[PDB]
């Protein structure tokens, strides 16, 4: 009984941030998020308006940015409202929780200003998500807990995994769901995000390894690719942002039968 | 057959980050980091000028500061060259090596341009630390490992632990020591670095715990201790700072005979 993105997007303990992003990726038919690698703002805005209908989100790192201002991220937030697209910093906050709630609301990113979601690894306890909460609560935001890497050595499995999942289902309030390479929840509820995403087999110099949309999400049941360099590097990104977008939806569609 | 710092200091595999920091620790009889966990640069700047001769190590999370500008850190640089004193900042890199690499040199903060030291998570795999080296050898940089944690919950025990300790001691030309609540590593050449330390037995309200000087140098055998709260929010941050210190430095000299 696998339920659609839209009727997943009602269930009675649904997050509200879930809710937003599940209706508006069975309203655009997309489950790709666009991972947006890139160190120029003008860059990351030119991406995000052109590929903007063909994505469910768009993930920052912007402490890459070499010419990030809170006006950038004012003008992406115009972007994402227009397209219809979730704004994540894949910040990884990984301290204890009195750390990371001021480095979630403050210093110069103020990430918990424009950051619809943000995600943090489990390794320091569940302190790390009541310390998010704190700030992203009142601020009606959302989190996802890394359950799984999608690189050469990591140690996000087996009890670890289970953890993060355990940890994710006691903060539901706060939690929508895993940065995982599977379904890790059997929980409806919960969103699985796959980073490591490309359409050939391989992998890069520094542990990044690869699989295709329909092995994520058809074979290995996660719900939203995150896909960097396969699109960013091609000539034509919105060409690849489709092409990327086609598979992870039939790949969905085909599963839910 | 425990070594001093200063004998530390000459092992035949030492880094020369770590030479450094262990020759300043015997010459100044500290092994103290403060935390300086503050908001505003000036109150930064002068907890760093006013402690400097108290301590070995200067820890920030400049993700925190309001007022961030690189001539801040130019700033905690002379103070740091002045007293004798490394600057570490903990960033707690935790993603893929090509992300990790970006994130250490470019940005607005530009981590590498100032801080002798930073730190990384191992749960991504050894790509975390091939990214992190390939921007910190050639600026001489050294990379602690995060083998432990204080706070509550944390799952980084076990073989988690055992992980990080053949990380670092596999990239010993980067990596020269661990965050760590006891010594991890037999070999000298690494040091050992400890958080969660007060002078009084608690906690904080978001899972940090604590431990004495006594029990984590003493003891547990760690080499430095991280204070944070215990100095910066006494009111006398300089009295504070040197209890820490002689409380540190005593624990070490009672177990090396
Ligand atoms: O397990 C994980 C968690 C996060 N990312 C992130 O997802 C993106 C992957 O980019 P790419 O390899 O598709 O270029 C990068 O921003 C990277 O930091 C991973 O690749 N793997
Ligand atoms: O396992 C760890 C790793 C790092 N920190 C850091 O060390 C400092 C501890 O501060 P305090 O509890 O002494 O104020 C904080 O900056 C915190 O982020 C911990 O407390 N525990």
């Amino acid at each position: 009984m696998e339920l659609s993105f839209g009727a997943r997007a009602e269930l009675p303990r649904i997050h509200p941030v879930a809710s937003k992003l599940l209706r508006l990726m069975q309203k655009k038919e997309t489950n790709l998020c666009l991972s947006a690698d890139v160190s120029l703002a003008r860059e990351l805005l030119q991406l995000a308006d052109a590929l903007g209908p063909s994505i469910c989100m768009l993930k920052t790192h912007v402490d890459i940015l070499n010419d990030f201002t809170l006006d950038v991220m004012k003008e992406l937030i115009t972007l994402a409202k227009c397209h219809e697209f979730l704004i994540f910093e894949d910040r990884k906050f990984a301290d204890i929780g009195n750390t990371v709630k001021k480095q979630y609301e403050g210093g110069i990113f103020k990430i918990a200003s424009w950051a619809d979601l943000v995600n943090a690894h489990v390794v320091p306890g569940s302190g790390v998500v009541k310390g998010l909460q704190e700030v992203g609560l009142p601020l009606h935001r959302g989190c996802l807990l890394i359950a799984e890497m999608s690189s050469t050595g990591s140690l996000a499995t087996g009890d670890y995994t289970r953890a993060a999942v355990r940890m994710a289902e006691e903060h539901s309030e706060f939690v929508v769901g895993f940065i995982s390479g599977s379904r890790v929840s059997m929980k409806p509820e919960f969103l699985h995000l796959t980073p490591g995403v490309q359409l050939e087999a391989g992998g890069d110099n520094l542990g990044q390894q690869y699989n295709s949309p329909q092995e994520v999400i058809g074979k290995r049941g996660s719900d939203i690719i995150i896909v960097g360099r396969g699109i960013i590097s091609a000539a034509d990104r919105l060409e690849a942002a489709e092409m990327y977008r086609k598979a992870a939806w039939e790949a969905y569609l085909s599963r839910l039968g």
